[PDB]
């Protein structure tokens, strides 16, 4: 399997990713880290040691992450007061969080694990990963690649050019779109195909386990959101589906900078489509979606998880 | 017909915007104007004469204006495109400052009745709304070549026009006067294929034979820019003052960037719902290809050979 | 005398800047042209004629400029009442083009220009006909301020309000100098400069005296300072360049800051270039100043 | 003693600022933590272990840190003319600078660690987003950098805030009490002709040590001086040692961003009225003499190790 650190808010979406990381059998969970966004680090802690008992993930650490974005101030009409809709949580986790920073967390496992065997699949702001970054320079070269669902090269949602993860803290995603690795920019032109369309909803309950339920319970909470005017689209797990298989959607090799000075652009993940394209390029940003096959991985996920 | 004031920079694009609202019946050229751009002004009003010379223009004022951006600063080539100048221009000059000419025009001719027609940079247009702010309820609308709600060329993001005075183009798009933007969104899509290349060739006159010797010119100097055939643009803009159909637009609100490291000079398009019920600034989409290329070929017959 | 054309947004300090210039016999007024600042270009414009038939100026076009900056967003003169038709007249020129036209049609380095608002004016007649800069004498501004702001921490009130003017004027080959708030917070109007202005005894001073009550009332309140003067001190370093010390710097004008827009940055690390066109001023001759301004009111007197 | 950390990139202001430190009765290194600057990372901690084998600083940990800036980009011989030993005496410490500093704020009792910043602000800042209990748990921040009226890096950016703005932002807008000993202050620390024979006449290998190299960087910028050379980094720790070495004035400061002009400038509102609350204030006037008299005190306590 490949073997992926899933940095993550949870956040409903967030939440569909653990599943889809968890279930499928192509990447093993290695740990899962959290990242202060729109709700607050506490929130989001609390909100993935949730959606961990629910899809009954042992041996895996949770581990919470920076509190504040790097220079912003801190950034809930998407995911709740909550973060994770309007579910009850249990009076005890049984998942505990780990005592590491998220940040020493990242760092260790990629020092510790062989070179170019682990991939970073950020799904919120990118402060842990810069973090990460600064601290311990020779991740860098270590780290397989990243694939992080954010950014829009020609679709915002934070601001009519900026997309949420990169808004809350430019500074970091500038950090990590400026390092040498590999990155796979899963952004808003990309996420707004995965629809949860009432057919799709349909497939989700047909499962009949406790996670498929939790996951259409905050999903159409999540849905009377985004009615209010299209059905709710779920991003952050494009991005563990690209890992798993990259022909879930196409991609286009091109410079990719993160603008952090402008007044109307702040946030905005800047792609470069000129001619003539460069034939080597660090960053890559992903177009199309094939849509039965993203579903098919969502809901094969479900499946295997069954009912712990 | 609709008259405009076509403020330019020749430029193979704007040599054939002007050739286009020429020969078209329902436009009338009151005044070409020109502008500092990436070329100088005096070079592109060289360029504007030796256009003007070509297609036979009388009774049209051309005249110089700024010689710089507002606030921004800032081979080979014989006359324009390799097509030497004459010993003397037949086209004169006008006397006055294309900043006055147009508050000229505009105050002394019937209100909501001039269509401006910018295929440059802003600069004059921006020029003439501060000094004589009564231009602005007074002109028809704006229809404009330059920037790009998903495209760019100066930049990732940044259209030339809009990139070489950005504060112009804010100048232009926050005054409440209606502005269609004709982006590279649309003239991306005005291609000057090769079958229409053998069409403006079988017109057979000096003016299509000088368009498509300064059209190979640049194609040449400009191949590195593209993937595909050389593109036409600003005639674009006046194809959509001769009949709107000839292109989609969309309704959006539309600022620009000043001070962004990467993103100034980028026409910020705001396409997220719920979209305003009155936008006074609207984009081009998609282009009816061959209705475009029908306007340009029908103009260049029509000029013939003066 | 040196002919200046003095651009304006009355205004207080304004008002004052008209007396001395039209006062003083070094310098001779050839038009007075007004722009919008913090008040409205038509209300400084009324302001201005008021401050015209207050001094009996006459033979002096006073004429409006821009209505708006160039990109930014933007009872009678203190408590003075207007009259019901003033005996100046607005003359039909919009001020970019009177301003064009007199260095136009005047002999090359014969003119100073005299800028005490925003800059929107001047930077229109340089964009417009760039003739202008090379016939222009020099332009003795006041504006700005290299480590002092009012309207923002670093930025002074004339520059804030169009910062794209100021930048067009200071990077302009022409002479500049930049009268700002590190000078003009020395011309202070003490209980004693006030004592000596009313003891004038004239109609200026007391219109003058009135205002500028007017002006301490809210210095108080706002800076916890006497009023300060700032404008005339431009013109006074046009009648006489001993009444402060410059020194010669290159300054431009920050335009994309989040904390700094409108900052007049000035380098005042070694080594100095050999050639600067810009200079700030720095220490004010307190006494010379504000005898040239008493003086200037006692030619006036009480004027036709 | 007043217990410090002094991060810093020697550099030789930062190296004087060791010495004071160290030989200054009143405060006590708890490490010295660098930075990468002008220098790399790499080069300044070299310099940092010379100047500790130099002065003979033994039980204080040095520890590299961040080899970046947070956001930007980036006849000498070791440490200006003076080569490096085959090997330090000093040892580095394992940890990297900003858990050793974390390490330290957090097992030490609140309000006792004083943070003495002299380069690039990147540790302190990376630290701060790290672990947030150690802003609170810090007793203040007396830090050289900045100028409110006075640059070097631009016309209006001090080098140590101009090589890392952001990082600078982060630690002026925390809610602890800063001390900014900027260039307005520290440009009065002249190493006049007085000065320098009355450090040589100390007589020991640290005072040779400073002279010489401060004389090396003396003659490579003069261009940019209109008098003579200047030390920077120990008047913040003069100012921990003594408060009335020097004046303040509690004012504003905020770090600009987004500048075309001013990108690194600490912007420091003096308008009044001044606000209520301030937990920023401003180095104005050095007391010259006191200054290099602490100087020249640690050199002769130090001696010849
Ligand atoms: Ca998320
Ligand atoms: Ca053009
Ligand atoms: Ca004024
Ligand atoms: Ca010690
Ligand atoms: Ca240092
Ligand atoms: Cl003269
Ligand atoms: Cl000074």
């Amino acid at each position: 399997p490949r073997k992926i650190i899933l940095d993550c808010d949870p956040g409903i979406d967030d939440a569909v990713a653990i599943f889809l990381a968890h279930g499928n059998p192509e990447v093993e969970l290695l740990a899962i880290t959290t990242v202060v966004g729109n709700q607050t680090l506490e929130k989001v802690t609390r909100n993935a040691r949730l959606v961990a008992d629910v899809a009954g993930i042992v041996g895996v650490p949770v581990a919470a992450g920076c509190t504040k974005p790097l220079v912003r101030g801190v950034r809930s009409q998407i995911h709740g007061e909550t973060g994770m809709g309007n579910v009850s949580y249990p009076p005890e986790f049984k998942t505990k969080l780990d005592g590491r920073h998220a940040v020493q967390l990242i760092i260790d496992l990629i020092m510790s694990h062989e070179p170019k065997t682990i991939t970073l699949v950020p799904t919120g702001g990118l402060t842990n990963i810069a973090m990460a970054v600064r601290l311990e320079p020779r991740i860098v070269d270590r780290v397989k690649e990243v694939v992080l669902m954010g950014g829009g090269y020609h679709t915002g949602n934070a601001s009519p050019v900026a997309e949420f993860n990169v808004f809350v803290d430019p500074e970091a995603a500038h950090i990590v779109f400026n390092e040498s690795w590999n990155v796979t920019m899963v952004g808003l032109d990309l996420t707004h195909q995965a629809l949860a369309t009432p057919a799709v909803q349909k497939r989700v309950k047909e499962v009949g386990t406790k996670p498929a339920a939790f996951m259409l319970q905050i999903l159409d909470f999540y849905t009377k959101v985004y009615e209010k005017n299209t059905y709710a689209t779920v991003h952050d797990p494009c991005a563990v589906a690209y890992v798993i298989d990259p022909t879930v959607m196409t991609t286009e090799q091109v410079p990719v900078d993160i603008e952090l000075n402008g007044a109307l652009t702040t946030g905005m993940t800047v792609a470069d489509f000129r001619y003539p394209r460069p034939k080597h390029c660090h960053t890559q940003v992903a177009v199309k979606l094939d849509f039965d096959k993203f579903w098919c991985l969502v809901i094969d996920a479900l499946k295997r998880i069954g009912d712990p």
